[PDB]
């Protein structure tokens, strides 16, 4: 059974024993060296089209919480930039720290942010998410950094429901949530080929990491940190530090959409 996690006994340094691609050639996350990233005029405009996004449910899966979408039609899609074709939004989730000084997966000139949002999309040419993750261009994940400062009003409905999904396996109805409230003003980004950042660590992702962070309040991220990795009735293990550290860049280039 799956027994990977974020603890000393089952965390990222152990994953390779059950998921040997952990030591692969295109693993994520990575440190983004902003001086070495090169502007690419070939990149087409990024198109985030969430007007018809249809959220359904929020789930504590024991690793993070996912806000799930109806992906049975092209209701919410990502296109353009480095992408060929249409990628459909399936879910978003976050990674975050025990303290404001850590929590992000990607880093920017080695800087760690308090958290990182991942909007996960699958390439419609593969029909379903399960098939998409077996393809090198199966997924596009839009990553957005969170820093602690002013509150993000568009996040508060998420924070408000966390009380109801404290433990692993709990879910709650979560309809009519607009993910556009989680974006920064600018769509300026970095992009590179990588992987899922949790087991199974599949090398199927085109990463698109926005340069501009969003600000959330200390009180908002403190509520993330009250979640539990454990199930109901088990010893409490706060859901904190659910991030994988930066992995070797190997033979990759990070491209910038700007400057
Ligand atoms: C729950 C616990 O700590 N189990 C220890 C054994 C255990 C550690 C790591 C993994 S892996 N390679 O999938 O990350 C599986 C099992
Ligand atoms: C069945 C299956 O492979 N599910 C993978 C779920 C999964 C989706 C996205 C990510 S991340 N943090 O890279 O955005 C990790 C895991
Ligand atoms: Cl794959
Ligand atoms: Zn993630």
């Amino acid at each position: 059974s799956h027994h990977w996690g974020y603890g000393k006994h089952n965390g990222p340094e152990h994953w390779h024993k059950d998921f040997p691609i952990a030591k692969g050639e295109r693993q994520s996350p990575v440190d983004i060296d902003t001086h070495t990233a090169k502007y690419d005029p070939s990149l087409k405009p990024l198109s985030v089209s969430y007007d018809q996004a249809t959220s359904l449910r929020i789930l504590n899966n024991g690793h993070a919480f996912n806000v799930e979408f109806d992906d049975s039609q092209d209701k919410a899609v990502l296109k353009g930039g480095p992408l060929d074709g249409t990628y459909r939004l399936i879910q978003f989730h976050f990674h975050w720290g025990s303290l404001d000084g850590q929590g992000s997966e990607h880093t920017v000139d080695k800087k760690k942010y308090a958290a990182e949002l991942h909007l996960v999309h699958w390439n419609t040419k593969y029909g379903d998410f399960g098939k998409a993750v077996q393809q090198p261009d199966g997924l596009a994940v839009l990553g957005i950094f969170l820093k602690v400062g002013s509150a993000k009003p568009g996040l508060q409905k998420v924070v408000d429901v966390l009380d109801s999904i404290k433990t692993k396996g709990k879910s709650a109805d979560f309809t009519n949530f607009d993910p556009r409230g989680l974006l920064p003003e600018s769509l300026d980004y970095w992009t590179y080929p990588g992987s899922l950042t949790t087991p199974p660590l599949l090398e199927c992702v085109t990463w698109i990491v926005l340069k501009e962070p969003i600000s959330v309040s200390s009180e908002q991220v403190l509520k993330f940190r009250k979640l539990n990795f454990n199930g109901e009735g088990e010893p409490e293990e706060l859901m904190v530090d659910n991030w994988r550290p930066a992995q070797p860049l190997k033979n990759r280039q990070i491209k910038a959409s700007f400057k």
